[PDB]
């Protein structure tokens, strides 16, 4: 199944000049115990910021261009991207923006990090139906030594 994997601040802001601005290592954590070993599917723009491959997990790169690095698995288009993953249990949008727009439709879960910050973003997560999807598992933390802001993880599926 697809499954689209995002970290939201206030307003569904989840970017700024290709950069995360809030510091939340237990998102950090989160996001890499429910993506390895399993296919990552991202935007050139997301791939460009990241600058290496995502480790243990196949990395598929979103771009209507020629490919620039044979590190990873480069696609033109939704469908191409989702073919090159091959029959695997579960497929991870990892980002970003008008990735996320387009994979929504098909995707099936959202893991969802709501972060308790006020961050002037450029990107936004879609404004997605809420009757659409339930909500299965959602926990909270309060802000730490850590973790400057109190975060929820919550998994959301399909109704
Ligand atoms: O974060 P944000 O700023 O949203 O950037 P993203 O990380 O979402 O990257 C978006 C980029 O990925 C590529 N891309 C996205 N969707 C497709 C598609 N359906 N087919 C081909 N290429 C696509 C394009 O690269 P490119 O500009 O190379 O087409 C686009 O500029
Ligand atoms: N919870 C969570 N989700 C992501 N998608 C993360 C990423 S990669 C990424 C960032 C923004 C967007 Cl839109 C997509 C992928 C990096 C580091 C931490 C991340 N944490
Ligand atoms: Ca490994
Ligand atoms: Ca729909
Ligand atoms: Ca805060």
């Amino acid at each position: 199944m697809i499954s689209l994997i995002a970290a939201l601040a206030v307003d569904r802001v989840i970017g700024m000049e290709n950069a995360m601005p809030w510091n939340l290592p237990a998102d950090l954590a989160w996001f890499k115990r429910n993506t390895l070993d399993k296919p990552v599917i991202m935007g050139r723009h997301t791939w460009e910021s990241i600058g290496r491959p995502l480790p243990g997990r196949k990395n598929i790169i979103l771009s209507s261009q020629p490919g620039t690095d044979d590190r990873v698995t480069w696609v033109k288009s939704v469908d191409e991207a989702i073919a090159a993953c091959g029959d695997v249990p579960e497929i991870m949008v990892i980002g970003g923006g008008r990735v996320y727009e387009q994979f929504l439709p098909k995707a099936q879960k959202l893991y969802l990090t709501h972060i308790d910050a006020e961050v002037e973003g450029d990107t936004h997560f879609p404004d997605y139906e809420p009757d659409d999807w339930e909500s299965v598992f959602s926990e909270f933390h309060d802000a730490d030594a850590q973790n400057s802001h109190s975060y929820c993880f919550e998994i959301l599926e399909r109704r």
